[PDB]
């Protein structure tokens, strides 16, 4: 039996194509219109195609701010997706909007480790796994959601997360008991976690994932540098091959993995490729393009409103903003201090996971600002003891190896951390910027800082900020609006590296 798995992950409301320089020339990459054309051809040509999405459809552009995933859902229906795993961002607005998205979803939404027993709004709207019939054969699809969702999203008090391994292996047994031996895990745990899980589970031949926004495969463009091969192969406890795949992010890539199974559901052969969604891959479907224009109507003005000009590229790539100093991170934090200068703020902290895109040199539109800061978090002014600021910085670099979003970009201070040291004691130096130059952080002194409400409330593992007993006031200042006010003030934006963060003994 031959099955052709066609998949996407972390589309993050990026329905329009983006622009990248490929082989020495600005090229449009991604877009649902182009995906519709490609999928239509795969649907009528490929052998037993099965379309899947690994989660994180939610959060990323004005299309989400305006439709909360419903615009994406319309396209997912047109794209014939058969199953979708719940990602952490599907919980960003709590159970309410998630239920609205699931109510009417004509594809199977799965996650074996999401315990929603305490949430009536999600009853029967998703399942641990699904059984889909393809070419006369049954294929089981087990979903998994990163347990980190508890800290990185807003699932709320009615949703809990279970161990991926225990949940998945149980699902494998249930499927086998039903006579389904061809099983695929649709995971939102991360590439690294998928590789580890693949060495533990038995009965699973393929793991289609996301969460880490990992680019796998090979491309004819020197500008791209994949993190691994497509697919990546590991051995399970029984010495059998397990294929792990991912398709980068924002619909910029579509994965196509053709797997052949025997009667027992064992892997006989496999071939795959990560398809970069450029004009060469396929044209844009006419009607899908028109449909997107329909959705764009209420937010079109914002997408065209230029509020400033970037004289240099403002770097927002996750491998940068979540691991080292970023000039965009410096700009945003500078803006936070600027907006709250009337409050006497001296330091600004911003988690890199909250900076979602780069701003290439050129015009800066309102639409672009919301792609960079999509959450709608507000600025919170609070007094922190030096010890608390230090603890915050430590939490920020505590998961550097996993490129976690808690990493802190800063303004008003500089810090250096040693990666050869254990998590919790990596920050070796912290100095506050003053008129008389840099002064070592005083762990016993109090400093007025500005952060966003998500981390101020304890999100991203910032329990130290949630537990702070000092002065605390939510300004009500929107993050995006505040950043735009700063950009409008500057008019012509320039931002470079200022040695605010020093990475020592980096692997
Ligand atoms: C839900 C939410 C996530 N985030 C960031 C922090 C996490 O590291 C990351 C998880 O995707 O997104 C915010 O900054 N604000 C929010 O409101
Ligand atoms: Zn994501
Ligand atoms: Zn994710």
């Amino acid at each position: 039996f031959t099955l052709t798995l066609v998949h996407t992950n972390d589309t993050h409301a990026h329905l329009e194509p983006v622009e990248l320089t490929l082989s020495g020339e600005k090229t449009p990459v991604g877009g649902v219109a182009r995906r519709v054309a490609l999928f239509d051809r795969v649907w009528a040509r490929a052998k037993n195609p099965l379309f899947l999405d690994a989660g994180d459809v939610f959060q990323g552009t004005l299309y989400f701010n305006q439709y909360r995933g419903l615009a994406d859902r319309y396209f997912m229906h047109r794209l014939r997706y058969r199953a979708m795993a719940l990602g952490n961002h599907e919980f960003d607005l709590g159970p309410g909007p998630l239920a609205d998205f699931l109510k009417g979803a004509r594809f199977k939404v799965v996650s074996a480790n999401v315990d929603a027993s305490r949430e009536p709004r999600l009853k029967g709207l998703f399942a641990p796994y699904a059984v889909v019939v393809v070419g006369g054969e049954r294929v089981g699809i087990i979903g998994l959601t990163t347990p980190d969702t508890r800290e990185i999203s807003n699932p709320g008090p009615t949703v809990a997360f279970l161990d991926p391994y225990e949940s998945a292996q149980k699902a494998v047994y249930e499927l086998l008991a039903k006579g389904v031996n061809k099983i695929v895990v649709l995971s939102h745990l991360g590439y690294g976690e998928d590789l580890k899980l693949a060495r533990r589970l038995v009965g699973v031949q393929v793991i289609v994932g996301g969460h880490s926004h990992t680019l796998l495969g090979s491309f004819p463009h020197k500008e791209l540098s994949p993190a691994g091969p497509y697919p990546t192969v590991v051995k399970n406890p029984e010495g059998k091959d397990v294929l792990v795949v991912q398709a980068w992010e924002w619909g910029k890539v579509v994965g196509l993995l053709e797997v052949t199974f025997d009667a027992k559901g064992e892997l006989l052969a496999y071939k795959g490729e990560a398809l970069l969604m450029t004009p060469e891959a396929a044209p844009e479907d006419f009607f899908a393009k028109e449909a997107l224009l329909a959705y764009a109507q209420p937010v079109m003005a914002l997408m065209q409103q230029v509020i400033a000009e970037a004289k240099v590229d403002l770097v927002g790539e996750r491998a940068v903003v979540r691991r080292r100093e970023s000039n965009l991170g410096n700009l945003i934090t500078d803006g936070m201090l600027w907006k709250t200068r009337n409050a006497g703020t001296q330091i600004a902290l911003q988690n890199g996971g909250g900076i979602r895109a780069s701003i290439p040199k050129g015009p800066i539109t309102v639409g672009k600002v919301y792609e960079v800061l999509p959450f709608g978090n507000t600025l919170v002014v609070m007094d922190l003891k030096g010890k608390e600021i230090l603890a915050a910085l430590e939490n920020g670099v505590s998961q550097w190896e996993n490129t976690a979003g808690r990493f802190l970009q800063v303004s008003g201070l500089r810090y250096a951390f040693d990666l050869s040291r254990p998590a919790g004691s990596r920050v070796v130096r912290v100095e506050v910027k003053t008129e008389k130059g840099y002064v070592p952080l005083d762990l016993e002194a109090t400093y007025r800082v500005v952060v966003n409400n998500f981390i101020a409330n304890g999100g991203d593992g910032f329990t130290v900020l949630k537990e702070a007993q000092g002065y605390r006031v939510d300004t009500g200042f929107s993050d995006a609006e505040s950043f735009m006010d700063y950009l409008k003030e500057l008019k012509v934006v320039e931002a470079g590296l200022e040695g605010r963060i020093e990475v020592l003994n980096e692997p």
